[PDB]
């Protein structure tokens, strides 16, 4: 019966897992800075009873490794979870591996033992994660000597993985075969290891297509090839191991235990820079993260025109005078009673997050937050400080994106982009005809804007 918020309050938003929002958190006694994880039972529905999600947790606190996220304490109530974990600030590693000059086989060596001495300890604990996935691989610092943390580590058995898109970028390439087939076992996670050490010698996907089923249907024949340029580059090893990883049968592909013994992983953990796999991944990455932008964009526009009217209304209600004057208390009834409804705001942890946020909306307004207030007029700002806010991440990934500057994106880039957002092809070109009207074959910035609004029914 120990509370989440009568021991921790929330700094500031540290991004977006899987299963929920990722709050940077600290102790209020002693000072200690936590990544809480934040998931939402409306959203997230669980896969086993509360006893097994007990022990599980119980076993995963005790749990020590250098390449396992450390979990601290667990906490529930009606309506979230709360996994309390140890920050990391160093980043995703691919994001880390684009901004070097050279890559050799030597360093990927030592990243994936590092990720098969974290799977090959977890294996031994009967743990098996099944999402693995390079978003899922944190820097411990940001120091060049840092560590990589594999998070969420044995979550998935406990809770359901989302349908929706925007929850789902990246996943497919990952995903071992038996995964798709239902029954899988630890060895799901050398596969997923695999795929990832693919990619960091080559620089793409070895399960790849124009969508998220074509992927999926590539994955499930589980045929592959070396026979790319860029692997001429690569030393014979390297390719056997990532064979008996990519092994389609999982009784006979390689453990995780017996990877860490493999010649490959011996020789270049104890060398020619791949130019080209970089070029490759920072390309990939750019791509990933946009289309993850525009469906994050997509959505808060829509999460937006629903709360907007939903707070109007509410304090409609509240307004039993009707002069559509209420006072500061009164805003931050309204807002914590959206907050009830809705549930969408990890960040409003409790009351006094909530009491914060009133009055940052109020001090951009500029009206005296110690009088009476036009509620129309503080629901626009609220609102535009969501709105404003998803606007400006969709343009930087739109700038990262664009390595040339050219301002512009091409039609067979948004082919790309539309197609790991798994935007109907039709669908997408028909907005572009739509607002692409000089065939120009290409779009700025604002006209790509212009086609999300028009995408999520704007
Ligand atoms: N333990 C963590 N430390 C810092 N940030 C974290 C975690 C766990 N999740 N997150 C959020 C990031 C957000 C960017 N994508 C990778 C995970």
């Amino acid at each position: 019966t120990a509370i989440f918020s009568d021991r921790y309050k929330g700094q500031r938003v540290l991004g977006k897992g899987s299963f929920g929002e990722v709050i940077l958190c600290k102790d209020k006694i002693t000072g200690q800075e936590c990544a809480v994880k934040v998931i939402s039972k409306r959203q997230v529905k669980q896969k086993t009873d509360k006893e097994s999600l007990l022990r599980e947790v119980q076993l995963l606190k005790q749990l020590d490794h250098p390449n396992i996220m450390k979990l601290y304490e667990f906490f529930e109530d009606k309506g979230y979870f709360y996994l309390v974990g140890e920050v990391y600030t160093g980043g995703e590693l691919f994001d880390e591996i684009i901004s070097r000059k050279r890559f050799s086989e030597v360093d990927a060596a030592r990243i994936i033992r590092q990720v098969l001495s974290g799977i090959t300890y977890m294996h031994k604990n009967k743990i098996v994660h099944r999402d693995l996935k390079p978003e899922n691989l944190l820097l411990e610092s940001k120091s060049k000597d840092a560590n990589i943390r594999i998070i969420d580590f044995g979550l998935s058995t406990h809770f359901e993985a989302s349908k929706k898109m925007k929850d789902k970028i990246g996943t497919a390439y990952y995903i071992a075969p038996e995964v798709l087939h239902g029954t899988y076992d630890e060895k799901c996670d050398v596969w997923s290891t695999g795929v990832i050490l693919y990619i960091l010698l080559s620089g793409c996907p070895p399960f790849n297509g124009a969508n998220e089923y074509d992927i999926l249907k590539k994955v499930e024949k589980g045929k592959y090839t070396f026979e790319l340029p860029q692997w001429k580059k690569v030393s014979e090893s390297a390719k056997d191991l990532i064979r008996k990883m990519l092994t389609y049968v999982p009784s006979m592909r390689i453990s995780a235990r017996d990877a860490l013994d493999h010649e490959w992983i011996q020789t270049y953990t104890k060398v020619p820079s791949l130019d080209n796999a970089i070029l490759n991944i920072r390309q990939f990455q750019g791509t990933q993260k946009l289309a993850q932008a525009a469906l994050l964009y997509m959505g808060s526009k829509l999460t937006s025109q629903d709360e907007t009217k939903e707070l109007t209304a509410i304090f409609h209600k509240m307004d039993k005078n009707g002069d559509g004057q209420l006072d500061r208390a009164e805003l931050i009834e309204g807002y914590k009673e959206l907050m009830r409804m809705k549930g969408q705001d990890a960040s409003m942890l409790d009351a006094s997050a909530v009491e914060h946020e009133v009055d940052q909306v109020l001090d951009a307004v500029d009206f005296d937050k110690n009088g009476y207030i036009e509620y129309s007029e503080f629901v626009t700002v609220a609102m535009d400080r969501k709105t404003l806010l998803s606007r400006e991440r969709l343009e930087r990934a739109f700038r990262m994106f664009d390595s040339d500057n050219s301002g512009k994106i091409s039609s067979t880039e948004l082919a790309t982009i539309f197609g790991v957002s798994d935007v109907d092809s039709e669908t997408w070109k028909s907005v572009l005809s739509e607002v692409d009207k000089n065939n120009d074959g290409e779009v700025d910035f604002d006209e790509f804007q212009q086609m999300l609004l028009k995408l999520c029914g704007n």
